[PDB]
């Protein structure tokens, strides 16, 4: 049914979202929210409409979601990064780039103001950067040529010049890690598998949109891709995905996330071991492994991908990937424990306040809707709405705190051709009905009205379900934001 959750099931926190896909995740922690930026995985089909394996043909945008609590995620839509080959309908930002794989994100205070930098790979040929004054844009290409190419000093022996990771150190110096691939083309020797020497680190200029000096090689044993950097107790941890070829020793298992430490961001690094098995080990099958380690609201986590949504829909992952987050633990000696990747994920860290404007596209669970960029007046940058709403569809938030006094009323911004209803229920999709909002015909799908209705019996902490009903097909209404009022 639908009606039913695809993969992220009520009470579980992984995958983070399941109303569309998101590969190669990276995290930015910024002023009480974590933002996750992702390659734009999107199904490819044979001409007869049957699913086929991901060939990365759709990897020309960056999807962005954010959360204050690890359970409810705001969908910020897509950044149209790639602008070459007519990509993104002429509205792509980096006109030189045909692709925008594997984003990295950084924030640095420049001239007294926080500036944001989004890095990406134009497939395996070069890394670019876009800039913005907020974590969600709007975005500018201040170069627009690649930032790093094989002609950048120190980058010549890189096989795949991709998968950037950008770190801003405590002294404000930025560093870019990148590269991967295995030399030897169709058939690497054992020694080429064991020491590809294709990983690189280069210092960035103060502006974060230039490099200084030359790149240094990081000799990551069995390097493949997926550079990562985090800093824990004054030590720099370079992490990466271990390759799949050649014989491997016990301590460098194929397709797992390995890590190295150094007292300096540019090395020398020493291999320490491995902390994330292949997603296939946990969720069945196998595929590429991509990750980022981050500290959010004082806890260490890893964001990574797995084929958990595509598998649920098609009965095979086919290379189509979804974001997951689990806790990461450093030991007293500075080594990292194996991450227990799972569906349960991270328990909600803070309650949601239902008395502020909350985007309709801020939800923890759904069955089964879509989000798209919204014609509603006002709203946040790249404001989205919930759409593809049919009778019996629903969305839900985790742990909204109505307080002891509870809610007086409920408001929703909606656009509808024929009208419908939003039932507000506590705890479950068939739970206590605290109100029902009648969505009128507004004049059309792009004509917006804020509607208010009474609620009663909404006190304390509950999951909240918004259950959609109406007659006729197809889309009952679009749904932009909501807000409760306090008793
Ligand atoms: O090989 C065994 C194996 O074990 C199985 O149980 C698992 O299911 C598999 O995951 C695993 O196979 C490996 O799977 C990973 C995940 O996709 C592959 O890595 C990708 O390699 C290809 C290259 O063929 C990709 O696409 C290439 O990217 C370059 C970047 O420059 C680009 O030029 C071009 O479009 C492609 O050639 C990705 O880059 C990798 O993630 C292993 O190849 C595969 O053996
Ligand atoms: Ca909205
Ligand atoms: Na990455
Ligand atoms: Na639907």
């Amino acid at each position: 049914a639908t009606s039913t959750t695809i993969a992220k099931h009520i009470g579980n926190s992984n995958p983070l979202i399941d109303h569309h896909l998101g590969a190669d995740p990276v995290a930015l922690t910024y002023n009480g929210r974590v933002y996750i930026y992702m390659s734009s995985d999107d199904y490819e089909y044979n001409s007869n409409g049957t699913i086929k394996d991901n060939s990365f043909a759709n990897l020309n945008r960056v999807f962005v979601i954010s959360s204050a609590d690890m359970v409810n995620w705001t969908d910020h839509g897509a950044i149209p990064v790639a602008g070459a080959n007519g990509a993104n309908g002429g509205r792509g930002i980096a006109k030189w780039a045909g692709a925008s794989w594997a984003p990295s994100i950084a924030v640095k205070k420049i001239n007294g103001k926080d500036k944001f930098f989004l890095y990406f790979a134009n497939s395996g040929g070069g890394i670019g950067v876009l800039t913005a004054d907020s974590p969600i844009g709007p975005w500018t290409d201040p170069i627009g040529k690649p930032l790093v190419t094989p002609s950048t000093p120190g980058m010549s022996g890189v096989v795949w010049l991709f998968d950037p990771a950008v770190f801003v150190d405590d002294d404000g110096t930025g560093y870019l890690y990148a590269g991967g691939g295995v030399p030897g083309v169709s058939n690497p020797t054992q020694g080429q598998w064991a020491n590809p020497k294709t990983a690189r680190v280069i210092k960035l200029g103060p502006d974060m949109t230039s490099v200084v000096g030359s790149a240094s090689t990081i000799d990551a044993p069995f390097m493949f891709e997926d550079s990562g950097l985090h800093k824990y107790n004054g030590t720099y941890y370079y992490s990466y995905c271990i390759n799949f070829g050649g014989t491997h020793p016990a301590d460098k298992p194929p397709g797992e996330i390995g890590y190295m430490t150094s007292s300096s961001p540019m090395g020398p690094f020493t291999y320490r071991g491995h902390f994330l098995k292949n997603p296939g080990a946990f969720f069945g099958g196998g595929g590429n492994n991509h990750h980022a380690v981050f500290n959010f609201k004082n806890e260490w986590y890893v964001v990574y991908h797995a084929q958990t949504v595509s598998s649920a829909l098609f009965g095979a992952g086919k290379g189509y990937r979804s974001p997951h987050i689990n806790k990461l633990v450093h030991n007293a000696d500075g080594s990292i424990q194996e991450v227990a990747a799972n569906y349960a994920g991270v328990t909600q860290i803070s309650n949601l306040n239902p008395y502020n404007r909350v985007e309709a596209e801020t939800f923890a669970w759904n069955g089964r809707i879509l989000t798209e960029k919204s014609t509603a007046p006002g709203g946040p940058v790249n404001n989205q709405h919930v759409t593809s709403i049919q009778n019996g569809d629903w969305i839900a938030v985790g742990n909204a705190d109505f307080g002891a006094g509870g809610a007086r009323s409920f408001k929703a911004n909606v656009a509808s051709t024929l009208g419908g209803k939003i039932e507000v229920r506590l705890d479950s999709a068939d739970g206590k009905l605290v109100g029902t909002l009648n969505v009128p015909s507004t004049g059309g799908a792009q004509t917006w009205r804020e509607i208010e209705t009474a609620v009663s019996g909404a006190t304390g902490v509950h999951k909240v379900f918004f259950v959609f009903t109406g007659t006729g097909t197809g889309n009952l209404f679009n749904f932009d934001y909501w807000q409760f009022t306090q008793r």
